[PDB]
């Protein structure tokens, strides 16, 4: 006797923004509505119960309202730890249902990797890393990869202005790192692809004998 | 002077949803605020002016609001032609400014038939790519699946097809020996392996489902650029 | 074993006109002919299949015919939303082919803006963009230039006032761009000097109205690179 | 010419704890050591560089140390946002390497729910899930099972009432699943019969509080596949 339709299914905002998520109750309506937050890999956490009551310990920028059939969760000033999937729940005397969930996502120096995908062993693949906010000719750039569930593994680096290259032993003679200064883009040319190459591939900018700026990564699955 | 901050920068929604987009004026405020809709490849179109006046011909499901510095565009029930990017605009007596834009994208989609291509990108001649087409709302095991491509400013060109239950493949002469079509029923996904790419392969690649001796459902397409 | 020759490749018509598009099957023939509509930036949409069957949800003003090797798509009364490109498809048991397409386009009285002059230059180069207006007296309105870098948002560039040609510029183009207008020719211009890579964008010209921009041109692409 | 060995591979701690992570350079050694934090599904963030320099905007509770070959990251007082995986990095003039990583995990308050029994079955098979409760009397609360298919949303499965053991079921599992409890042993159960591919999911146990579900277990994975 209850049904909840949640909107939007995802949204991207910036830190400090005001975000609203709606759940429309299209059958029986009551105030027995709760909101949950779920971080990737973890169980849900209760935010609000009885449609508008703040759960003990939950920060005050979360609040809930009901107007007619519409229940709304408002995050008043979005914080970096707020990025998660949010669910509404409605309860009747006989049933419980959940809305479909809303993914809330983040977003100056910027790096964007592309090129990943599901690929066949033995073939070749080019990865790209598009830089903005800086001239990557003036920086060492790095590729670092991470197989699923495993650690960071440095793959290759290329030097500023002279394009000297450095490689991990594990990819030497198979991978070539390069860059197009005119396009402010760095590249990774992967040859003779194999199962160990399955990984998220990150591009990172050198600073301080370290890597201070990272892209979000592109997934390469070899199968 | 004026400055506008638009949020969210993007949202995904479904047909029937009520969607709200905010623009905060951080300086001078008047009700001289307008909203525009822009579709890909197209000029912007005016939706609302003077913060709440609907422009002639715009559907009544679009409304504009103001509360202090906060201006809002509301779509009361999202329709399939509403997926676009939206911009607010503020005018002063000496300056014009726009918000950064909000993209409204289609969600995915439930039990509705949907095709989503991916894998496009820029490659040098001789390079290779593998396109994927992820199906939702139906099992591609039961249907012929097609790839069709369109070079910029040119016509539709059939690329390849793959049959159900038997995996028989069919290719245009222009890609024989270079492209391979396949399907993975367990992932409900079709693929186009593209080897030995040349400049003339530059195009938007669409995946399409067979129905009625025709192609009844189509993806949004993925762009492939082959350039030296 | 199939081949489709589609005619015409383009045509100009008015709302309310009857429009017909033909595809001749030059090789084997069957009833397996379909017709599609495609609008700029969108995937094709199926209109008719098996030469004459109307696809669910398509308006009845669309119909498909066949006489011999010739298949025809008829739009009994063109509506504003029908301006688009149309394609026939033919299938055999071994092949699919598409006709080359027919663009159905609009032809007075209506407000129109048409930008031109875009092109590719090196940093430090220059271009003059022009915006030809019809349907209204450009001298009576504020005219604007707005640009959009690829993948990015709209950015106001410059405005010119009616009757007095007072000019207004965004800070990013001050001292480099000049807006002007020839009212006797109903054309606005954007002289773009000292170009830099960040000026790369589609440039639109827009008419002022209601404190906003009610009519825009289709834009002209400017690319600056070394 | 460089190699880092990181320990522990994982540790469990509470908010307010002092926590230390060690990386031993077993080959050439220098001050060129950095520390990174990474949260699930996100890129690493730089914390410390040159073994002891705090990157701009990193809280002062993070500090880095060196004793000979051993490099140590210390979090003086663990905060909720610090539960993450941490990595050390060493650079030479020719190579970069990373430690194997340290997962820093929350310990468990008094309330715990622990699901077990998840596993792999063929369509038509059966499983019994267990939910062990501690820190509260299960007899006095509604208990719920809620599941989540990979990359999808929460779906309520079943609930059982306190003191009278009334049961409630989702339509999608009616006639296949049975929820039960053993109050004397503080355990709830979900018997899952006649399984199908669509039942594949992480299954959570949850305690009723305030008309909602105030405590959740970490869930147990069920995979149904031919
Ligand atoms: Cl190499
Ligand atoms: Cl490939
Ligand atoms: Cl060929
Ligand atoms: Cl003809
Ligand atoms: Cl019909
Ligand atoms: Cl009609
Ligand atoms: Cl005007
Ligand atoms: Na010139
Ligand atoms: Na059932």
């Amino acid at each position: 006797d209850i049904q909840m339709t949640q909107s939007p299914s995802s949204l991207s905002a910036s830190v400090g923004d005001r975000v609203t998520i709606t759940c429309r109750a299209s059958q029986s309506v009551s105030s027995a509505v709760a909101w949950y937050q779920q971080k990737p890999g973890k169980a849900p956490k209760l935010l609000i119960y009885s449609a508008s009551s703040l759960y003990s310990g939950v920060p005050s920028r979360f609040s809930g309202s009901r107007s007619g059939t519409d229940f709304t969760l408002t995050i008043s000033s979005l914080q970096p730890e707020d990025f998660a999937t949010y669910y509404c729940q409605q309860s009747s005397y006989s049933l419980i249902t959940f809305g479909q969930g809303t993914k809330v996502e983040i977003k100056e120096v910027q790096l964007v990797e592309s090129g990943g995908g599901l690929v066949q062993p033995g073939g070749s693949l080019r990865l790209s890393c598009a830089a903005s906010g800086f001239n990557l000719r003036s920086y060492y750039m790095h590729w670092v990869r991470q197989a699923p569930g495993k650690g960071l593994e440095w793959v290759a680096s290329i030097s500023p202005y002279y394009s000297y290259t450095y490689y991990a032993d594990s990819v030497k003679g198979r991978f070539t790192i390069s860059a197009d200064t005119s396009k402010n883009t760095a590249y990774l040319q992967m040859n003779s692809l194999r199962a160990e190459d399955t990984a998220v591939y990150y591009c990172a900018r050198h600073g301080y004998g370290a890597m201070d700026y990272w892209g979000q990564g592109t997934l390469v699955t070899v199968s």
